[PDB]
């Protein structure tokens, strides 16, 4: 049996569990996939509200996990891993085990210089720059027998809104596509959405291919995936939780269990430079694990082949702390019934393990906050890291590693997101390490958090920085980097950030002790509760400061290049944001928000995001079961 739990805040999952599920509210597609949110006019990461995200899943997979900690029935949980596989792990339709079994572990891939603007785009691959040697791939079509990868491609266009339709096809839904490629300064609003599986039918001559990359001769037919580090460790972390919760009742979700192993030694791909260059010594190819930062880095993605057959593997040089997960490293490295079956599965977890916590203690600022991270490869070509740039294992510390519109280090939600993390692992294992991080962390978050006498509140929402954190030298530890400051930009009322902010401060308190996390957590729970309730969970009117870059941004198109989008779009020089996504005009929302920017007001919204409500609900079960009196 399981210990006992606070019925009040019991009740409150309970409550936004159904809010949830329910079918009136709309959370889910009639393929019972979770949208990133209720509303469609949605532009932040993803650029419609109704594309899923492997971020999404993975709170699907935490909220049924924690629901069968209350109810005793694991099914749901059993379910969110049976859509996950089915419509986010490329099936082998989808990666054909042709293409993927003539993958050359020794040429992992072709070099390709990353550029500061997506104008320089497409960027040439040159195959006499050097690439390095890749160790697991072995290990893994060893131990399952395949060369397909097990990992959850990141974005899914799940009701097919852009047309490309499953394998080009223009009617199946859910639809693999992928935005991102063009380097930090293409922000969410200067993409061109595209086909994982790009067979040229949709776009231009080469499909969309061309518009990224430059070669030699003619593109061929190829797919390509990329994968979300921070959401496949999510998933490992709450399937173990779900396994905790099963065995106390006598249930069991092995099954799932299974797959969030074989999912967490794939995962190890995340911890290699992009192109296996050696860490520290970026112009020298890698001979193995020398490549391994052994962090979670922003991505590993690969591709191959369709109607020819070769692959390619990358992994990445730029690691955030936003990403890391030391308590999926811990649970992957030392809990026996989730053992990778690879041979070096479990010990690279371990060396993950140390390497995260060292990391996390490097960049952790003279307040508290946790700095961004730092990149292999400097301006993503491997160039000389400037004389004063301060480095962790030979990687230069970079202020907001991978995007600078917006730097992905001004958001508060990393600090909240990364930090729960350890915070879990402190709570398990009473970990010295984590300990050191939290109370000083705690001690900064503490006093940033602001109680209005009407009920309402806000926390930090955009942060800035100035400094670097000192060189770390693993013997001597943490100096205190005096000389790296944090500075709250402004305050909002983000009520995802704020439910992983609750829940945090509360797996803290619960292990330290500390009155002031435990009594923070409960108010912000409670002040979620009582005044930003609604009939669809919890939301709250917030200002969407970027959509003027709806009607003002521009895209840009090479030179001479034009094609076409699924639904007739044409794709050339001087398309704006809104030019290229028609289909945008007809959302419900559309006349409201454009009749905003006329009026030279900025639009607002009231906003259902997926993940902030099950991270509300996770928040209250988390609540009830530490503080059960
Ligand atoms: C943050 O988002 C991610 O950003 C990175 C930025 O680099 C993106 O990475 C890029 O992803 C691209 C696909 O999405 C690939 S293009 C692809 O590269 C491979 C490997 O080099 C090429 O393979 C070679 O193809 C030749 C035939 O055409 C073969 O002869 C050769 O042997 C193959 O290796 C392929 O042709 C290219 O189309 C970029 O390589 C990569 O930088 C990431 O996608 C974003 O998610
Ligand atoms: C007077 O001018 C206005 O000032 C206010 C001051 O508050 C500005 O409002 C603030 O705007 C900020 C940017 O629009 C947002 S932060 C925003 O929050 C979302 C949701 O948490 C984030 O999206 C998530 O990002 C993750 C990381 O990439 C994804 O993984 C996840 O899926 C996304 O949901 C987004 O990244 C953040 O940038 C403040 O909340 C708001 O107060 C206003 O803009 C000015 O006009
Ligand atoms: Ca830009």
């Amino acid at each position: 049996a399981s210990s006992p739990a606070n019925k009040v805040y019991q009740d409150r999952f309970e409550s936004m569990y159904s809010k949830i599920k329910d079918p009136a509210n709309g959370y889910f597609s009639e393929q019972g996939i979770p949208y990133h949110s209720i509303e469609t006019l949605m532009v932040e990461a993803p650029d419609y509200g109704h594309v899923t995200t492997s971020e999404a899943m993975s709170y699907y997979m935490w909220l049924e996990a924690m629901h069968g900690r209350f109810s005793g029935d694991f099914t749901g949980f059993d379910k969110s891993w049976s859509v996950t596989e089915q419509y986010l792990i490329p099936t082998e339709k989808d990666q054909p085990n042709t293409s993927m079994s003539r993958y050359d572990a020794n040429k992992p891939a072709t070099y390709a210089p990353e550029f500061q603007d997506p104008s320089k785009y497409p960027s040439p691959l040159d195959t006499s720059q050097p690439v390095g040697r890749d160790p697991i791939n072995s290990q893994l079509t060893s131990a399952y027998g395949t060369s397909m990868l097990y990992g959850m491609h990141w974005i899914l266009d799940v009701d097919n809104w852009y047309g490309f339709g499953a394998r080009a096809d223009g009617t199946s839904k859910p639809s693999y596509i992928n935005t991102f490629q063009r380097g930090e300064q293409e922000s969410t609003w200067e993409t061109i959405p595209q086909p994982c599986w790009d067979e040229h039918k949709f776009g231009g001559q080469y499909g969309f291919l061309d518009l990224f990359t430059k070669d030699t001769g003619t593109p061929a037919k190829q797919f390509k995936y990329t994968n979300a580090p921070d959401a496949d460790a999510r998933a490992v972390q709450a399937t173990y939780w779900a396994d905790q919760w099963a065995k106390e009742q006598g249930k069991s979700v092995s099954t799932s269990v299974g797959k969030a192993t074989k999912m967490g030694d794939y995962l190890r791909y995340s911890f290699f430079d992009k192109y296996f260059r050696k860490i520290g010594q970026p112009s020298q190819a890698g001979t193995g694990y020398d490549a391994a930062h052994y962090l979670l880095s922003w991505y590993y993605a690969w591709g191959g082949g369709i109607d020819s057959t070769w692959s390619w593997i990358i992994g990445s040089s730029h690691n955030h702390f936003g990403y890391q997960n030391p308590f999926a490293a811990w649970v992957l490295s030392t809990d026996a019934n989730f053992k990778p079956k690879s041979s070096n599965g479990a010990s690279d977890w371990a060396k993950s393990l140390d390497r995260q916590l060292e990391f996390y203690q490097w960049l952790q600022s003279a307040e508290g906050a946790i700095a961004g991270g730092a990149t292999n490869s400097w301006n993503g070509r491997y160039e000389a890291v400037p004389s004063g740039t301060s480095t962790f294992y030979g990687m230069g510390y970079v202020e907001n590693p991978v995007y600078a519109d917006p730097g992905s280090n001004t958001w508060f939600g990393m600090q909240v997101w990364s930090m729960q993390r350890v915070a879990e692992l402190y709570y398990k294992t009473g970990d010295a390490r984590a300990k050191k991080l939290l109370d000083k962390w705690a001690k900064w978050i503490n006093g940033e958090i602001k109680f209005n006498a009407d009920g309402t509140f806000q926390i930090p929402s955009t942060i800035d920085w100035e400094g670097q954190p000192d060189t770390w030298n693993p013997t001597q530890g943490y100096t205190g980097n005096a000389n790296l400051h944090v500075k709250v930009v402004n305050y909002g009322t983000d009520l995802g950030c704020a439910s992983s902010l609750a829940n945090t401060l509360t797996y803290y308190a619960a292990k330290s002790g500390d009155e002031t996390s435990r009594q923070n957590a409960q108010k912000l729970l409670d002040a979620m509760w009582n005044n930003y309730s609604d009939s669809k969970g919890i939301s709250t009117v917030e200002q969407r400061g970027d959509y003027h870059r709806f009607l003002d941004q521009e895209v840009f198109v090479p030179a001479g290049w034009t094609g076409k989008m699924p639904n007739g779009d044409v794709i050339k020089s001087g398309v704006k944001f809104i030019d290229i996504r028609s289909k945008y005009k007809q959302d419900p929302e559309w006349q409201t928000m454009v009749a905003a920017l006329q009026a030279g007001q900025v639009p607002t919204q009231r906003l259902h995001r997926f993940w902030a409500q099950s991270e509300f609900a996770v928040a209250n079960g988390v609540y009830a079961i530490l503080f059960p009196d």
